[PDB]
């Protein structure tokens, strides 16, 4: 219900109009850190495995539901779906885009 875009390593490069109202994270504060930062305990080890596998093919790849930790730290539960675009004269990721649906 929200977009974000990371760098290769999931620190966030862009976060769209609809994210703060859900995640009570402003812009300035978000960007620039890692996803690491915000996953549940109990998802993160899941979710490392997701960023992997979409570092390695050009195809989406959808998370689990998983819990992702607000500004207030309580958890909101969210299902991703991620992508990795490649620049194709030095095979760095340009960036991932996260299609990040709210439950």
């Amino acid at each position: 219900m929200f977009i974000s875009r990371h760098s290769g390593e999931g620190k966030f490069l862009f976060i769209d109009q609809r994210a703060t109202l859900v995640i009570g994270f402003l812009p300035q504060e978000i960007l620039g850190t890692s996803f690491y930062e915000y996953f549940h305990n109990e998802d993160i080890a899941a979710l490392m495995e997701s960023h992997k596998m979409v570092m390695q093919v050009p195809e989406k790849v959808t998370t689990q539901v998983y819990r992702f930790r607000c500004k207030d730290n309580s958890y909101i539960q969210l299902q991703s779906e991620w992508r990795a675009f490649k620049n194709p004269w030095t095979s760095e990721i340009d960036y991932i885009i996260a299609k990040n649906s709210v439950f």
